[PDB]
């Protein structure tokens, strides 16, 4: 049968994929992970495919593994299916060419997102999939959630029938992650669509050692083209497959689809090519606008793949005259885009009527597709005609895009609601508006839509909410622009965003605030909001959520309060049912812990229906002046483009706004002042022992400690507290431990550190803090840091050295942070960074947010993000180059050396060349050379002036998290370490891919539940420390800050001046391991993981052994027997144990015995006298050798892969015997 | 499964011509490599040996268990397991949790112990 | 000056791109491994390239390592190069996208050789450039193995000047391999035809910790169209 | 009467530059492509010489 | 019914031996990420590697399996880091069976390894 449910695209063809598959190889990528991660769900839940079975998955290491997973199952003979997108679907190609040309039923579903060029996305374009239509897979489009069902379904039945493989994709966010109300079919109706006979000859034709075959052959130039033509009768089959299937499938579902279905006016002069959900969206405006007598129509692209004309040419109206094709994608350079070029050739090919094409592009990275971009695009064709245009950008520099006028009608159905709802992260928000669509679209005929757009922040940040409900199909594929029902469920954005941007006249707008009264309304709210509150006669509503819910002992927590707002007042249901409904789901979830709970809840609505009346404002509204601008200063860049940015009006920036090749500038994050902590912490100057500890620990360098003499103290307020400076190398020095609220983000590591037992620092309210710690935060910032008066890499020195990785968009209390800060204070003026994609690269690179920063000399890490798989090879790449310009360098000082170049200018060569691989002989001798040779522009002199910047040795850093370096990136990564050369390895070990949402990583151990790893994952933790200490030339180190910073520094110094290569691995706590007591206990987390010898510390150093020493040595102590309190306290572990307890106890004893003998290893490590030799380099030299040079057999064979521009020599093949069978054999015959 | 090195690797090395020809044409840096070869092969024998001759080992188990039944990391979980992206949004997310913004949960404790009312 | 030669297409084009390259990360395919082993060759031996200098080379585990290792030298202002084919070219794409998206002087020769579908094939056709040509690459073809210097040099000087990675490629043994006597240009010639401010710039843009930048942001919808349109005048 | 318009700048593909080469008397033109999409409606090189003469309008 | 369609799994009744085969270039250098995911991930699978210390088919190239002093191409002067030591990196794993062999060594070892492996 069918079935009713709201589900989002994602989930809609996951339903689909699981049925119709016998196997799964899946690796994460957003927004595709999702369908993995549901069909494992399904698959322990006892979940059965049409073959009644379980589906078997596996995880690979990257989207190729996965492919090439695919493609062996597939040749096996198991129905095969994997789900997949952007980056990760350009790893699949080469198996794509493989699975196509081997002519095997294989599914691919993929959520269509943009490529990383000039910047990543994770949103929503077509680049993805227009770059894989050359593999031979057909290609299928869904538009909306209902159709990636459908879709989905008739890839997979065709795919079987016609040996071709199948790619059903759909937009990435808009229709993967839009919830619909939709309807879905049953596994036995799937199932009596598959063609039998089809199936039994796909498992008859597999591979089988019974009745084997060769596959995968190499042929020559006599053979290979006959045989690359040999499978057109099966691609000119799939087109009337798909046809067939789609009338199936509708005569099960009076769903009907073609492989070019048109809708709009049947005489219709202008109409539009699209695919994807565009789709929707033009048809809702072409109902809008047909209706009013325009002649437009839409032709939907469903079969992308096999291109078939007829198809198309049965779809287009003979009285169209003007069409255009809109693509989702940019190829630079091409003539046009592909599915524009693929209308042309149909057109050319007709050789009839030509009625004027143009092409358009839009909606990349998920780029609003509005329906006042669409009436631009149909009012085009009546006007301008404009040709290869853009739409949903200002283009002001190569004058390309089309003017849309946003007063523009709504075109939503007549009765559809739409609402929108501000939610500040984590507040519940998103809970209730998903609860409130299941619960509407289970109780009532209406249709109901949401969507969901998030923060790049990842804590403290804005959500805002997008639904609509209707009694007509929703095809609103764009934002709500035009609400009903607009909700601010946190007061502090009144005076910062545009809340009621667009809201209807007379719709309604609920605050969540505590500004009850005339006189507190009247001082908190805007004149703006005012403003448009009395002229557009809106029903306004103010509830005192926090209040109501403390009162009620929900503890503050307003969303149930702001839930029943919604229910009683967006009009989607009336007073009662919507009350009823409300209160039956209350028991419907909930009765959890108690009917204690479930009264918690009931009391909260009952109050909150009572409290939810109109708040009457004065007519004065009308014209409320406007106010002043205490705005702080800032940059030209941070006014011009990132405030704009932040405060949602990036998509105003015209593209003259960026640099053509997608580069940031460093410390944009300086001018953020967030302020979302709760808490922060407080400093009491006379518990303080001044050790810095505290901001050593801090994940976002919010504390600054001061080091000052009293002359600069004397303009300071009289609350910027200082003490005498304890210490010799200190003393006529005021110390002050200055915290920074705005920055903060409240996770307590520091005051949780704090040594001293009467704590020098301790959590207080925010608001009880930022008056007096603002202005002395921007006092303290003045104060000159005092790198100079300790030693860099000492404890406390580290801290008096300036923090280049500030205030970034990492979670409170993440456990990466506080070490790559560290790095920074150590070597930030001189680095390199190649960053790999993941937490790393999202905290520390999501535009408009530049945490790097330069130092006061305008120096700091030139940071960049190739890919996630490469990030080693582009760390590598760096080197090289700063190998081959330093080579470069020294070349011309040894020149200028014999040339009459002045002693003081020769001086300084010389030494700048005795010690250009050295941090402090090379700035030495280089900052001589840059005062000497100032000004110099001509000959040598100029050329080594102009290559100051080289001057100083650099240190060239790969970052990156664990599924980096464990999975996709280990091979790049082995062969970098294996190089030999001076590069620098940090890998922040959250034991998980942290970033995509905690699925299962090499780097996971034993028994902890993560995605992919649901029952605790059953093999050990990879030990990549023992597998790259076999190399014997590689520094390797392990490191925990809350164990030991001394050790972390020590690791730090040690493993950069290595001159070879050199892997630390740090131990990095994060939200996906569930810290039982919070983020703010990470510190003491680092330590017990080493006191409990779960991560045993050490360091492999090379130079040891070069020495005759052992390069081995162990910096923690045998474990101490406290393991299973430290699994314990920690969710990852402590849920297992809670649902499983039978084999969380075997696991975690199991993670007993591996960590005591893998302590025992490292012990007979440390006390072995066997040890590899260590040697940097020397020898080589002028010259080089071909290892077939005077040998005395051939050393090359007689083929076209050997072959070269001197082979060919004759030789002795070894057909005739060995050399001293051919003399024996010549004495044996003699004559 | 084989002995202690037998003295033979310089034969053997200069017996295939992808070390003799170095040996012809880079005389001192050959000779240097062919040394080397010889003490990384010593080396590494004398480490086969440690593990032959060990009894720290890492034991085995082909497999076992499992079952039906998996478990969401964040189910249960005292503070948000995940953070407010898109990239971990999922259909079941969305709930309020404690974000790690109040301070630990010692320190809240503290805290509302300190201000009551 | 102007000199005879007999030779084959690859080595026509190795002796160009040795004399405008400063770093090349390779990795064995057929039939464009001649070109990796003769640049190895000609820096083993002291050949200079344009500034007095042996090309800086090294091997990768792989193509995908390899392009990787190209985009990183030229983000950090070394003018680089790499040869490669086929399942190989493949295996670069994702960082032919970053090369072209980061407006990066790049220059990839590549011998055109079959995709492997039904079959395995080291012969030549151009599957596997037009595999690559969304990647935002220019595309300069060589039909002759006189042209396969000639355009070779057309396309190291085109993307100094352009900052707009070239992909120069010629049919896998076809070109690659057939033997010709043809005229090449000495290196003293090639390097009179460079344009020192645009290479100057490209150093000057480059990453460097003395005056940084960060590339590779991750953007939201608000402002990626925009940032990917924002090349448009170097096309 | 015949003739070959070679191509030698395949990207950026400039129609200005192929109308360039394209003799006026011109009738049928073959676009020979050294390669396969199966399921294209046709070659890339086919395609974008499609666009051209589409694009011209004449 | 039940039975006719358990006869048409024939081909599936004896235990297969499913293998690997590759050899240094492929296990040492470019499919070493995937190999060392499919033998941690503790599946009965055989690999079987070829060590010829070189990319041999391509024409000699230097892999990481080449050892130190050897000429190959990319190698020109003797390679210059040692053999990368797999045998020993996927010893760390404690799960997987690993085995060195030499035929003209002993026939005997290479039967052995080649029944206890699968
Ligand atoms: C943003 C995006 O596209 C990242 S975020 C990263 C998660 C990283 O895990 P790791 O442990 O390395 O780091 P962590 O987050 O610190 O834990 C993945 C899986 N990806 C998705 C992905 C998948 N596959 C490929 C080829 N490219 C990408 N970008
Ligand atoms: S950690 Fe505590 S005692 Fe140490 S400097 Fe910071 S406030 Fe003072
Ligand atoms: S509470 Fe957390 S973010 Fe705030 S200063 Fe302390 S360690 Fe830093
Ligand atoms: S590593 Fe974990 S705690 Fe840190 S930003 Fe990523 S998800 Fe948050
Ligand atoms: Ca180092
Ligand atoms: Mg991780
Ligand atoms: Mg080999």
């Amino acid at each position: 049968g069918k079935k009713m449910m709201t589900t989002d695209g994602n989930t809609a063809t996951a339903h689909v994929a699981y049925a119709m598959s016998e196997v799964a190889a899946i690796y994460p990528i957003t927004p595709s992970s999702t369908m993995g991660e549901e069909a494992d769900d399904w698959a322990a839940q006892g979940r059965k495919n049409i073959f009644g079975q379980t589906l078997t998955i596996r995880e690979m290491q990257s989207e190729a593994g996965a492919a090439g997973a695919v493609h062996g199952a597939l040749a096996a003979g198991a129905l095969t299916t994997t789900f997949t997108a952007s980056q990760g679907l350009l790893l699949m190609i080469p198996n794509m060419y493989k699975i196509s040309g081997e002519l095997l039923p294989g599914v691919f579903h993929v959520t269509a997102r943009a490529i990383a060029a000039h910047a990543l996305s994770i949103f929503g374009d077509h680049q993805d999939i227009y770059a894989a239509r050359q593999t031979g897979f057909a290609m299928l489009a869904s538009s909306s959630v209902q159709e990636a069902h459908d879709m989905a379904l008739v890839a997979h039945l065709a795919a079987i029938e016609s040996n071709v493989p199948f790619m059903h994709f759909f937009d990435g966010f808009r229709t993967s992650h839009e919830i619909q109300k939709i309807e879905v079919l049953d596994y036995a109706d799937m199932a009596s669509l598959v063609n039998q006979k089809a199936l039994a000859e796909f498992r008859a034709k597999s591979m089988n050692p019974e009745h084997p075959h060769v596959r995968g052959t190499a042929q020559n130039p006599d053979i290979y083209f006959q045989g690359r033509e040999a499978a057109n009768p099966y691609y000119l089959k799939v087109p009337g497959i798909v046809a067939e299937y789609m009338q199936k499938v509708a005569s099960l579902t009076g769903r009907s689809y073609k492989l070019f279905d048109y809708v709009g006016a049947p005489d219709a002069e202008r109409v539009i090519v699209s695919m994807g959900s565009s789709c929707e969206t033009i048809e809702e405006v072409i109902n809008h606008l047909a209706a009013k007598g325009e002649k437009i129509g839409l032709i939907k692209v469903r079969l992308y793949r096999p291109f078939v004309s007829e198809a198309f040419f049965a779809a287009l109206p003979a009285s169209a005259k003007v069409i255009t094709v809109l693509d989702r994608t940019k190829e630079p350079g091409a003539p046009g885009d592909p599915l524009y070029l693929d209308v042309c050739s149909a057109f050319v090919e007709r050789g009839e009527a030509m009625p004027k094409i143009l092409a358009g592009r839009y909606g990349l990275g998920s780029k609003e597709f509005s329906p006042a971009m669409v009436k631009s695009v149909y009012d085009n064709m009546s006007g301008a005609k404009k040709n290869h245009f853009t739409v949903g950008i200002e283009d002001d520099v190569t004058g390309t895009s089309l003017p849309v006028d946003n007063a523009f009608a709504d075109t939503t159905p007549k009765g559809t609601i739409q609402c929108q709802f501000w939610g500040l992260g984590a507040d519940g928000t998103v809970g209730a508006n998903k609860q409130a669509i299941k619960i509407i679209g289970d109780n009532t005929d209406l249709f109901a839509q949401g969507y969901f757009s998030y923060d790049s922040k990842k804590s403290g940040g804005i959500t805002i909410s997008h639904l609509r409900f209707g009694e007509k199909p929703i095809q609103s594929t764009y934002l709500v622009n035009r609400a009903d029902y607009v909700a601010c469920h946190n007061p502090a954005y009144v005076g910062i965003y545009d809340i009621l941007e667009g809201i209807k006249d007379g719709g309604t707008f609920v605050l969540n605030s505590p500004w009850s009264s005339l006189e507190d309304m009247d001082k908190h709210l805007p004149s703006g909001i005012k403003r448009t509150i009395a002229n557009k006669k809106l029903k306004f509503y103010n509830i005192d959520a926090v209040k109501i819910a403390t009162d009620v002992g929900l503890g503050g927590r307003i969303n149930m309060i702001m839930q029943t707002a919604f229910f009683k007042l967006a009009g989607v249901l009336p007073f009662e049912k919507a009350v009823d409904l409300l209160k039956k789901s209350i028991h419907k979830a909930y009765g959890k812990k108690g009917e204690k709970i479930v009264k918690m809840n009931t009391d909260a609505v009952d109050q909150a229906v009572t409290s939810l009346q109109e708040f009457k404002y004065p007519d004065s509204w009308k014209d409320a002046p406007a106010e002043t601008k205490a705005e702080p200063m800032t940059n030209e860049f941070f006014k011009n483009v990132v405030k704009p940015i932040l405060t949602q009006q990036g998509d105003k920036l015209p593209v003259s706004a960026f640099e053509a090749d997608g580069r940031f500038p460093l410390g944009t994050s300086q001018f953020e002042k967030r302020g979302v902590a709760i808490n922060v912490p407080q400093w009491v100057p006379e518990n303080c022992i001044q050790c810095n500890q505290c901001a050593f620990v801090c994940p976002h360098s919010a504390i600054l400690p001061v080091l000052a003499k009293e002359e600069e103290l004397v303009g300071a307020p009289a609350n910027f507290t200082a003490l005498e400076a304890k210490g010799k190398e200190l003393k006529g020095y005021k110390f002050r431990i200055q915290i920074n609220t705005l920055d903060c983000m409240g996770c307590g590591n520091c005051a949780d550190i704090c040594p001293p037992k009467e704590k020098a620092l301790v959590m207080q309210p925010l608001d009880t803090q930022r008056d007096a710690q603002v202005p002395n935060l921007e006092y303290a910032a003045r104060i000159p840091v005092k790198s100079e008066v300790l030693p860099r890499d000492s404890l406390k020195g580290s801290q008096f050295q300036e923090p280049l990785m500030e205030f970034s968009g990492a979670c409170s209390g993440c456990g990466e942070t506080p070490y790559v800060r560290v790095i920074t204070q150590l070597f930030g003026e001189r680095m390199f960074i190649a960053n790999a994609t993941g937490c790393s690269s999202i905290w520390g690179a999501s535009a408009p947010s530049m945490p790097y920063k330069t130092n006061r000399l305008g120096q700091g890490p030139a940071w960049g993000n190739s890919l996630f798989e490469d990030a080693a090879e582009y760390g590598f790449g760096m080197n090289m180059s700063m190998f081959a310009r330093r080579t470069h360098l020294a070349d011309l000082a040894a020149k200028a050396l014999e040339s009459d170049a002045s002693g003081d200018v020769k001086e300084a060569l010389q030494g700048w060349l005795a010690g250009k691989n050295d941090p402090i002989k090379s700035k030495e001798y280089g900052d001589k050379l840059k005062k000497l040779l100032a000004g110099q522009k001509d000959g040598l002199l100029g050329q080594i002036a102009a290559m100051s910047d080289l001057y100083t040795k650099k240190s060239v850093w790969i970052f990156g998290g664990d599924g980096w370096a464990y999975d996709i990136g280990y091979g790049g990564l082995d062969h970098v370490l294996a190089s030999g050369e001076d590069v620098n390895v940090f890998v922040m070990d959250t034991e998980v891919y942290s970033n995509t949402g905690g699925q299962s990583s090499k780097a996971t151990p034993t028994g902890a539940v993560a995605k992919f790893a649901a029952a605790g994952k059953r093999t050990g933790k990879k030990d990549l420390a023992r597998m790259v200490m076999t190399y014997g030339y590689v520094y390797v180190a392990t490191v925990s800050m809350g164990y030991s910073k001394q050790q972390f520094l020590k690791v730090l110094k040690e493993a950069e001046s290595f001159p070879g290569p050199s892997l630390v691995i740090a131990y990095a706590t994060c939200i996906n391991q569930g810290l039982r007591k919070g983020m703010g206990k990470s510190q003491d987390v680092m330590n017990t993981a080493v006191k409990s010898g779960y991560w045993p510390l050490f360091r492999y150093d090379p130079r040891l052994a070069a020495q005759g020493k052992n390069p081995f040595q162990l910096d923690s102590k045998a474990p101490d027997g406290s393991v299973e309190e430290f699994l314990m306290a920690q969710n990852r572990f402590a849920v297992l144990d809670r649902s499983f307890p039978e084999d969380a106890k075997r696991l975690r004893a199991q993670v007993a015995h591996e960590l005591d003998v893998r302590f025992k290893e490292l012990e007979h490590m440390a006390a072995t006298n066997i040890f590899e030799s260590f040697a940097p380099a020397g020898g080589k030299a002028d010259g080089s050798v071909d290892f077939g040079e005077g040998a005395e057999f051939c050393t090359r064979d007689d083929t076209p892969m050997m072959a070269r521009p001197d082979s060919g020599e004759a030789c002795d093949q070894n057909r005739a015997g060995t050399s001293e069978q051919q003399g024996d054999l010549s004495k044996r015959t003699k004559k």
